[PDB]
């Protein structure tokens, strides 16, 4: 789904520190029953991407002919207390209206940014974008004029064993974070395609590390899930006709 990049590498998500059950939980939070289904959706699978770079020079990746947009993050410092968080900056492109999802770095040190929320929903009618003035300049002035700007906390006390998601059509959009979704009923003409910013110089709200692995999906997957006294496993099916017959 990326476009063809150098920097970004393939990685088992699962086999990271603290990713153990993430696929795991995300397939059984609608599955609440006891035995056996077959979901169909746009569910992440097991390799993802990590970009990054050694050098300070703004790099950006670009995944085309998705549906979803998937991320994992590794745990924070001081996640139960003074937790200080790792950048993360990316653009889902439609007409008339576009969404960017910035997540900034550094704790309570940062200016006029509410306490303990390091997230940050723009909600945009401007065409181009400028990512050095968005991710450069001081908090206060960043989603400001027209744009509709909406702060959030990610869960720190998470650890980052749970997957944080987007998925949107013309008429709804989901957001999935921490074990919980949301959903914002809007008919836009979304482009089905995502721009990410993975690394830059350290500023006021970003600082220089590689802490985010993220996949991108277009095509329907299906997995078989089984709860078996309450023993939760999952087997992803390569065909439909395989799995169910
Ligand atoms: C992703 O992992 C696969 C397989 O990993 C194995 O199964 C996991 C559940 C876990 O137990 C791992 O420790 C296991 O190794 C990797 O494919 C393996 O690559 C090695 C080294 O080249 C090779 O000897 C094995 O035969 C491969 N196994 C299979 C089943 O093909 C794969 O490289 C990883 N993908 C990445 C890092 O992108
Ligand atoms: C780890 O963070 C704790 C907790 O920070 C406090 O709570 C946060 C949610 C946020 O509101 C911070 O501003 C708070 O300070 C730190 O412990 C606190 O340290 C400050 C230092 O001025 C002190 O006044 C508080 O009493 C402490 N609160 C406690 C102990 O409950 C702690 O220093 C951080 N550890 C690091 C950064 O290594
Ligand atoms: C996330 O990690 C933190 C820090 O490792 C965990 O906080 C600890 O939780 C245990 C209970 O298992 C307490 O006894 C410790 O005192 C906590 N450590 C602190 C406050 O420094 C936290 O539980 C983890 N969250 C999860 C796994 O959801
Ligand atoms: C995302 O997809 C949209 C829609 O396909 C792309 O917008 C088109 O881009 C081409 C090439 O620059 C232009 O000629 C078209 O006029 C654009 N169509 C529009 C705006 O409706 C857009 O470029 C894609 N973005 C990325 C980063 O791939
Ligand atoms: C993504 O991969 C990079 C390397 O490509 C990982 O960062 C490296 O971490 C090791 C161990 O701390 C260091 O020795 C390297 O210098 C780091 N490289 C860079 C460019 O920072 C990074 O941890 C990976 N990200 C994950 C797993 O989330
Ligand atoms: C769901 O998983 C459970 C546990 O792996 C499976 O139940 C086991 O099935 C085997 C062979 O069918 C039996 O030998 C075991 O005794 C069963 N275990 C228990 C605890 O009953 C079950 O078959 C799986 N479900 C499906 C539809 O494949
Ligand atoms: C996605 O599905 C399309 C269906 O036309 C197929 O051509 C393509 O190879 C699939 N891609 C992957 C990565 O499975």
């Amino acid at each position: 789904t990326i476009k063809p990049n150098n920097d970004c590498r393939q990685v088992n998500v699962t086999q990271l520190d603290g990713n153990e059950n993430l696929i795991r939980d995300f397939l059984f939070q609608n599955f609440k029953e006891e035995g056996t289904v077959v979901v169909g959706g746009y569910y992440p699978t097991e390799v993802w991407y990590n970009c990054s770079k050694t050098l300070t020079t703004t790099a950006y990746a670009y995944f085309n002919n998705i549906h979803a947009f998937y991320f994992d993050m590794e745990a924070m410092e001081n996640s139960t207390g003074n937790a200080r968080g790792k950048p993360l900056l990316f653009h889902v492109h439609g007409e008339p209206v576009s969404v960017i999802i910035y997540i900034s770095a550094y704790g309570d040190d940062v200016q006029h940014r509410p306490l303990l929320k390091h997230g940050l929903v723009c909600i945009t009618k401007t065409r181009n974008v400028d990512y050095n003035s968005f991710t450069s300049s001081q908090w206060n002035s960043i989603c400001t004029g027209n744009d509709r700007k909406v702060p959030f906390s990610v869960i720190p006390t998470d650890n980052g064993t749970k997957i944080y998601g987007l998925e949107w059509n013309d008429e709804l959009v989901t957001a999935y974070i921490s074990g919980r979704s949301y959903n914002w009923n809007i008919n836009n003409n979304w482009f089905n395609n995502v721009t990410l910013m993975y690394s830059r110089s350290s500023t006021a709200t970003w600082l220089h590390s590689a802490a985010y692995v993220y996949q991108g999906v277009s095509n329907f997957t299906y997995y078989k899930l089984n709860n078996t006294n309450g023993l939760k496993t999952y087997e992803f099916c390569e065909d439909y006709e395989y799995c169910t017959g």
